């Protein structure tokens, strides 16, 4: 039984301006990944399915939720519930816990973000 993942062993790749870390466990009920960004997701999607927690390890940014304006800084917890359009700007490390598991097709791409909206 595979109960512990490594950084060495995960994904590790960019996806509109965060990078993100995919350990690629697998289990029903949730998938945990890490994300680093240090200007923004440069992309506004919504989850029909799953909510999206982010712990903010450190730093400091803005969530975009519905339009509506939420700043984050280190150790606050944002939680996002299902059908709710989300992007971000800041510089901030983070955990972040989709739930149920994270499904590509769930996502829905609402739009782009031009680079220079992120004030970081
Ligand atoms: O397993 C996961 C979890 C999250 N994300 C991406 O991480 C971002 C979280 O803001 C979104 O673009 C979401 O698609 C993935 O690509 N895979």
């Amino acid at each position: 039984t595979k109960y512990k993942y490594t950084v060495e062993e995960s994904e590790r790749f960019n996806k509109h301006g965060i990078d993100l870390t995919v350990y690629g466990q697998v289990d029903p009920s949730a998938t945990v990944v890490r994300v680093s960004v240090e200007r923004g997701q440069f992309q506004e999607f919504f989850n029909v399915r799953s909510s999206y927690t982010y712990y903010v390890v450190s730093g400091q940014g803005v969530f975009y939720l519905n339009s509506e304006a939420v700043p984050a800084g280190a150790t606050d917890l944002i939680t996002v519930p299902p059908n709710t359009r989300i992007h971000y700007f800041g510089s901030m490390e983070m955990v972040l816990t989709v739930a149920p598991a994270f499904n590509e097709q769930d996502e829905r791409h609402v739009r782009f973000i031009s680079e220079s909206e992120s004030p970081y």
